[PDB]
């Protein structure tokens, strides 16, 4: 009935473009918690990404972001960035962050503090090794995905296990951040920023932006592959994940991201679109024309379909070609 | 095996184009008190759109037609419509309804009962105010959405609750119904029919007519525009009315039909093509691709991607503008 | 993290385009069990396909198929066939198999020695008679549906009462038998082998090779008709089949290629193309657009939608469309 | 409000039923009337067979016709002198509510009228001699009666396909029942004038059947109770069999309960001498109702061990009684 | 292991002789807020039972009863009614009041807010009309119905629906309390308390303490027969309240104390006992004693019995027999 | 259709008065392996029980019996007492033991091997300590609990933790133990074993016959509701362990037994007819009455009035009054 938090939802509205639909789909206070954790995020996120904030200047915010949620006054009048009204009018967040219970608000505060903090560390530097690719996914992924668990487990609309098991829920948010890191690589190097990591990277190009020039575009793709098969890791996990869920409401607003980013790893695979523009969501084959992703078994089955046309297009002299049928085949037989 | 029963769901495919397979699948007695409550409602719409029947005739035919139900023998000759088959062979139908359970004959000839009245009432005239075109939606559709409920209450299968609220099942009709004069403009303007209400239309033309010519078809997409925002505001209720259903049978009939209608307003939306001819029901947003509208969760994800694809294309000079947002901000906000 | 296990996987990808999937999304021990399932009669069939095996040596080997499970070592590298990866290491097959628990074993090999005998009666006779025709279905498929239910009951993720129901259970692979074979009529004929019944298509033309003759397009079609016909009296046990599912997993398992079939069929009926090609599940009506497969409720819309197809199609030219229009009539009043 | 019609139909349900009104009326949906009126009707058919101021050939047109009466609106009995006469007199109010039920069960009902008023007639000129008429005759009467009730679940989708199906394990329903009533009203029918103990089983211990109520007798009578009672009991195994495959809560409560209470009047009359003086009165299960299946199970095993640890060495079934007992307590 | 918890739950034992147990059996959250729900009701009503204390005095203490739910320290020492411990340690019953989560909180507040205001109306009047009777019943016992529903909705162990349904959950109520009210008649003549409607037995006595005199024992009991008859038109309501639930424990708690109720009423039926003292429920059926009350199928069937043990024993000269009669058709037959 | 396998189900309903039927109706394989697992423990009970058997005999006995149930011919015809059919005949009941998987026969021996040494251990000696009861008990009946439990939990019926948590399976035996001790006081003392334990009657009277006599009753009740007292502790874990049943048919067996030895100790409880003879159901209460064992709350709520039953008797003047309000309070307010 409120009027900030009809503010609220508009700005949910404005600035996501995947989640405000399932987000307000969700049961009882899950609806505004999850809401509010959404612009929350978003706002520290538009920090870190205001390139004309000093580092110095910027390194203070990202660290005491969690502590802004509790200065009714607090705001940033300082960014360009696009996404700047959800600072700018950061009371009428932060305001209704703390109409929330507080069980809820200690969870959305803990990660914007423990995220203030990666984030800060990874201002300075790019990912190296496939290891601080997971790192940096941790920071601004794998800890939602625990935020949001935990949060589902306070809400006791989900087991308590859901929020125990941060590693699953770490996986659920390093799947949707990696698969978007792939395919936005030519929209994040046209814009300056670097997430591929560098140790994987580097045996291809002399520099990630040389995946932008046409002439390394085989290379491109086969990093890509790479990449991707990586990526497939976490499927496992994901499966595991939300096979352990009981609340449709909170089913679907798992299942669905999931299924759209699997969905674009396909697309992705070894597509040389990758790098000349955005790529589309090749709906499944003619089994899943006949079924949607709001029931497990379903869910599986098109999940598998997705593999299947992975596992098809591998070329024969890619040189993941191997571990992309490993992963794949494990993907196949686990339960 | 009752030649009578199957030459009725012949009928019911033969004229139902959206509804015969929902109703063939609902769970036991609804499915015949249903199909039957469709058939005599078709028939009764066959006699009131004949305009070979002069009123003189018509009026006391609407007004009596709910008593043809007890008389065995009765049936109309005098049709040249389409579907003046349910008409000629009224004694099918009228037979399987008096083998229906006593409450739910009661429930269907009550409210055809009603309805003819109000049919007759809208005869003479077209709709003035936009309070008149509740009435008239309520008189052919909102009285259905009541009558159907009653059924579904009455047969167990849903809460006493859901026939007791008419308003919410009222406005399950209008929605519906709003839905249908809005898509068919032109269509019912080559046929001498005007739906859109007077005081609405009489702001931007001064013949309803004038709004096919496209001297004006800027200020016909306003009107457009204006009566859609106004339609908007039953979905609120359509979203409390399909929560409290717990049969998915019932869910099913209740649901799809609404969502095709929500799906239809978008479609239409700040769209020239209206005043032209047929629209096309395009797919949902990505996440859409991935649900059906089998479960409430995901029934309301997919009302508020239609709401955000409404609201992103509106136009801020248009006249209505602000109050589009405006109830878009209270469906999406409203919990 | 078994070998032998994602290797069976692979096959059972490799050698199915449309059961991988929901077959991998089975619960618990209904996976491995029923995936296990599709590669044994899947080389099984391998070996009755394959013509260059003699009619002596072919016999024996569809008979024991079933023993064959047992023996290890046991092998056939003798086969031309596209999927003989299977009957080359079938010991990779049966191992795992040997691994299910003895319940969904014993409920395999049956079905397998049943189905070997009665293929094996199929060898040198042909497909004459419909009640003949469905002796073929049911032991290339319906003894299929009826070991399917055993397992789901056995694995107890289903009530006792699906295994139990062997008529309906024989139905359903009855429905999807005669569906592929109405749909690969051609290719069936450009591979030296017939299934329609004789006593159906004799009443037509004199040779079933025929009605891939340009100048009998209306006897075909009209043909073709007549199959289908027969193939809907299959519905009504479909949907009370499936009606008494409670497994989500067993149910779109069930549900998703009955309905895929009924897609086809409808996209067949009274379709020229099926004499000149192959033909696309053209999409649905408006409604069925907003539903899918993984619930009773919308899986009888659809399959409405499609009779509704099909019956809207019925030129009442053929001397099928009165049985036509009855049996969609009692599937519509069910 | 709605149908005073069918109100006076479920007056009649108390009226003339002791043991069902509650269970019916207790039934989910659609099954709730139509039950209803299946009992009503048999009631009705049930007062003309046994209405013994209507000669046999008046009679036997009567019973052949029922199930047609069930479709003329105004036919009635003004003639019956017995004390459930009203059904017959006032039988419009009743065919009426049969012609308002859903096709799929009149179909079902009528042909279980037809059936077994083709039964009755055929046995008003004949007593029960063997143990397989003595079959026949409870098939008439009540073996149908199960089946038909099957029936009725099965197309009421309430219950599985296969409980109309099985028309062997429906019968043994109805069977059971029907033995264990006639076992417990020798007495009652004796002085009635009626007959229902098989010629061939009570004929190798006396003469007349009525000799039973003779004291001198009791010995012989109660062997022969005996013999009778175990003859019931093969049908446990099957009662078990069907009520193990039923789903709906309001279905296995009426189905499971009036078995039951049957077995518990066989346990109460067996090695009785009380059956044949006056009329017979009926610890773990004090904790348990019969409202689940291993419940129903475990009472049922408590039931046989009270009637097997009763059997008398000298009684000339014991073993036939214990092998039956046996047999049911090894049961799967 | 809270000891102020401990000592709740020892105040409920030894206040509630029939809701203890069913109370302590209620899953998870629902345990505690409605033993304590059970004893704020309890102290508010030993408040509005006091007779020691003034209509201006206890006007206050009512209307503001609700309020004390948030002062830790307050707590009323001026009683002599029998339970009054809950009032004397009401601090140790609002701490546990407050540990309860909010949206149990908000409900009880919010029902002894409305009881209060409803207990203070009646101070000053006896109960004249039926209509009154209800409006009364609704104030002490209708609202729990509500309130207890709205407790098990918020729970999620059921629907949102149950706690909807106000109308029903208030008849749920009424007819536990109009039950209570007419087997207490003597009890509550010797406390110098009347709750039987003066429009209804001013038309049999002058005063209702002649019910009391042997002599009037034939008017009494028309009188009684006359208010359970009103009684029963709350069991359709009952029956719809129970078949809606579907967390067992929160059914027994439900279905029990209202079958105990109606075997109540069967055994206070045209009895004279009623007027000389209590009546014992022995009752049964042959059907009953072989199903209890925990499926909602054995409930109606043990409603059903108790309706026609009254139905069975209505004599033809009681003014109430016809509409006596006509409830217990409507009740059996819809 | 075994010979054998029913003649060990004459043997079971022969011997055993109450659990003959709940275990007949126990579902699939837990069916025949609790009913050998009775026989067995039945005919080492009637070994036990022999005081025709010497202790010089009796020792090897007890100690070996779990391995007699490997050898084919073992059978004891040396058995005085009414159920040496069990021991005479006992190569029928051992084949059938071994015809029982592999996993049963783990369980079975494993207790019988447990129980003989327990047993043996006890033949020298009479129950000393609380200590000591709890270790008779254990020994006698714990151990069952603790097999029962392996047995529902390698069936599948049930979950692993039922079969894991031996203390709470361990409870539900000496439960039952203590309270036939307590209930057959006056049978044992006239069959000369003493069961109560010594340093809780020593602290009342000379002898344990000594309660027989008339001038003790005071002193003799006073004990019973000590042990009473004692055996209520463990009321917690077999509330613990029964909510925690899925399957119907394990519940029934489970829970029956357990409300039945409630009622017994309520019963008894401060009731001087302990030492006069036998006792019986108190046919409960009003609310009691209208519910059966076979669903957990109801248990629950039949198990919470048997504690009032006792509360309301506890005289403030008995030795253990408050030991007995304070068990009762932990079992009202446990969760
Ligand atoms: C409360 O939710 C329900 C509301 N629904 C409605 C509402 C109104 C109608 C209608 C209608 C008509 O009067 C309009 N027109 C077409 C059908 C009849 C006769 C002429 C219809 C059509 C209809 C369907 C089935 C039986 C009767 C009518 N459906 C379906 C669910 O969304």
């Amino acid at each position: 009935l409120s009027s900030s938090l009809k503010t609220c939802y508009k700005y949910l509205n404005q600035t996501s473009r995947s989640f405000a639909a399932v987000i307000q789909a969700l049961d009882g206070e899950m609806r505004n918690a999850v809401c509010i954790f959404y612009l929350v995020l978003r706002a520290l996120d538009t920090l870190e990404d205001d390139m004309t904030i000093s580092v110095e200047k910027k390194v203070p915010l990202l660290h005491n972001f969690h502590s802004f949620l509790y200065q009714p006054d607090w705001r940033f009048m300082e960014s360009k960035e696009k996404d700047r009204q959800v600072l700018e009018d950061f009371p009428t967040i932060s305001l209704e962050f703390r109409n929330l219970a507080e069980k809820y608000q200690t969870v959305i505060a803990d990660i914007c503090r423990r995220m203030g903090i990666g984030m800060a560390e990874f201002l300075d530097k790019h990912v190296t090794s496939e290891q601080e690719w997971d790192k940096y996914c941790h920071y601004v992924a794998g800890l939602v995905g625990i935020g949001l668990s935990r949060l589902f487990s306070a809400s006791e609309f989900e087991d308590p296990l859901v929020g125990e098991d941060t590693e699953r829920a770490n996986s659920m948010g390093l799947f949707l951040q990696k698969t978007n890191i792939i395919r936005d690589y030519l929209e994040d190097q046209q814009g300056g920023r670097e997430f591929w990591p560098q140790e994987v990277w580097s045996r291809y190009v002399k520099k990630l932006g040389d995946f932008a020039l046409p002439e390394n575009i085989d290379l491109a793709v086969q990093c890509l592959n790479e990449l991707i098969t990586n990526a497939l890791h976490h499927i496992p996990d994901v499966i595991t994940y939300l096979s352990r869920l009981r609340n449709q409401s909170v089913f679907n607003f798992c299942a669905i991201p999931q299924v759209m980013a699997i969905a674009t790893l396909a697309a992705c695979y070894n597509n040389q679109q990758v790098f000349k523009g955005a790529v589309l969501i090749r709906l499944g084959q003619a089994v899943t024309l006949m079924m949607d992703a709001t029931n497990m078994p379903a869910v599986k089955a098109i999940i598998y379909q997705y593999m299947e046309e992975i596992y098809h297009r591998i070329p024969d002299s890619n040189p993941s070609s191997s571990k992309t049928r490993q992963i794949i085949s494990t993907i196949r037989t686990q339960n």
